[PDB]
């Protein structure tokens, strides 16, 4: 191995009970909100396809101007209580929040800049409020940060001076002190998923990213911390120079998914994976037309997928400006809510299965080693082929919802031919099966 300073932290999997809630989760929402929301998407007229919280580069718009966004921020109908109990309602065990995304404005009030929710007509600490409800509802919540701030004039794409390197130090402390800040303010935090960590800049300083990970896990104990955040000592991101995960999950799936025939190394490591429900938009983009839209199923097929493969999904919202949720997301997460309360118990607390992929759908293992069968695909043979692996046999078939048997046919070794129910479903659906070793 090349040896290193700054590379992989621990081993494998933590086992500590953190992690494991943490993991058992699996279903999280995200929150994308900031001063974005205010022009949706437009600039002056001019509609941007791009998506909407990277409005500042698509338009061109200077610092100074951008963040004069501010005076405009009053979400009126802003209603933390509510927001908590939609996710309760959705499902959702968890909450990812921009409390900074890369414009640099804060939804907490930040000591250390201007350029935060105090200073707009609003005042208030959305942050707080949020923690607070969320955590009312027994909802854990996890802190999203953007290293890049495109709002402080200390910030650095690439060290090229001795200039660049005093300005770059003092924003790398800056940085130090909001994350010290958050961990203060909010204890009940549970995780830190760092982003804008990609420039040349934070490639260069991989010690800083392990400092980063290293004081806020004695700041919180117990917190998590995504791979996006460190850098090796040769500038190696996410997986350091000797192929070993950095942080304590893999956070790389963004908007695509591994593949559950071809990617099962990532059964090795905890992950988590997030996704858009437009084709290329977090924050609050005021033409959804402009791209294909996921239908719920499709949303639902990706959570199982990658609970599947033993990975989080969480599924992002961009709230309006007013402070409340467009109805396409209300929808949404009415729709997952009522499929989780049907079938959640081949989502909570699962993991990958050990069986070869089949065309119907995904297995997932639960605690007391149940197999779950979700069909997304219903076959006309109406048999459900199950392969198991070299040892397993499958004593019954069960369906979940109604408790109602299922016949299961032997067809060769390590093979089975599982029924469809008698009466179809008409939508994605659970069969348990009991399994022996
Ligand atoms: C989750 C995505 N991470 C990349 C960032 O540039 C996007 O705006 C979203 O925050």
């Amino acid at each position: 191995e090349i040896p290193l300073k700054y590379g992989a932290t621990n081993e494998g999997k933590r086992q500590d009970p953190a992690m494991q809630k943490f993991r058992d989760n699996r279903l999280g929402a995200f929150i994308h909100w900031g001063l974005y929301a205010i022009p949706g998407g437009e600039w002056n007229g001019k509609v941007y396809g791009g998506a909407a919280e990277w409005l500042k580069s698509w338009a061109k718009v200077p610092a100074d101007e951008w963040l004069k966004l501010m005076d405009q921020w009053n979400p009126t109908k802003f209603d933390a209580k509510k927001w908590a109990k939609m996710a309760k309602e959705m499902g959702t065990k968890y909450v990812k929040i921009t409390t900074k995304h890369h414009e640099g404005f804060c939804l907490w009030p930040s000591k250390y800049t201007k350029y935060t929710v105090a200073n707009t007509p609003y005042k208030r600490d959305i942050l707080g409020e949020l923690v607070k409800a969320y955590n009312d509802e027994g909802i854990d919540v996890h802190f999203y940060f953007s290293v890049m701030d495109w709002s402080n004039p200390d910030y650095r794409y690439d060290i090229k001076s001795k200039e660049d390197s005093i300005a770059f130090s003092r924003f790398l402390e800056f940085t130090d002190n909001q994350l010290k800040e958050l961990a203060t303010r909010y204890p009940t935090v549970k995780d830190f998923w760092f982003d804008g960590t990609w420039d040349a800049s934070v490639k260069k300083n991989g010690w800083w990213t392990a400092h980063a990970e290293q004081m806020l896990k004695e700041l919180v104990p117990g917190v998590a911390i995504n791979s996006r955040l460190r850098a090796d000592d040769k500038g190696k991101r996410h997986f350091d120079s000797n192929g070993r995960l950095m942080g304590d999950y893999e956070s790389g799936y963004e908007r695509r998914l591994p593949d559950p025939v071809k990617d099962l190394k990532v059964t090795q490591w905890d992950w988590e994976a997030c996704m858009t429900i437009p084709e290329n938009q977090w924050g609050y983009h005021k033409d959804w037309s402009l791209s294909y839209v996921k239908t719920p199923i499709e949303v639902i097929d990706r959570i199982v997928h990658a609970v599947s493969m033993g990975g989080n999904m969480v599924v992002n919202f961009g709230p309006q400006a007013d402070g409340d949720f467009r109805p396409e997301e209300k929808a949404m997460a009415t729709a997952i809510g009522k499929w989780m309360n049907r079938y959640g118990k081949a989502v909570y607390a699962c993991d990958y299965a050990g069986f070869e992929k089949q065309d119907w759908g995904y297995y997932t293992r639960g605690k007391n080693d149940e197999v779950y069968m979700v069909v997304f695909n219903q076959p006309y043979s109406e048999r459900l082929i199950v392969k198991t692996p070299k040892g397993i046999t499958v004593e019954k078939a069960t369906l979940l919802t109604t408790g109602e048997d299922i016949t299961v046919v032997e067809t060769t070794r390590n093979e089975y031919n599982v029924s469809v129910p008698k009466k179809n479903p008409g939508e994605p659906y659970v069969i348990q099966l009991k399994v022996r070793a």
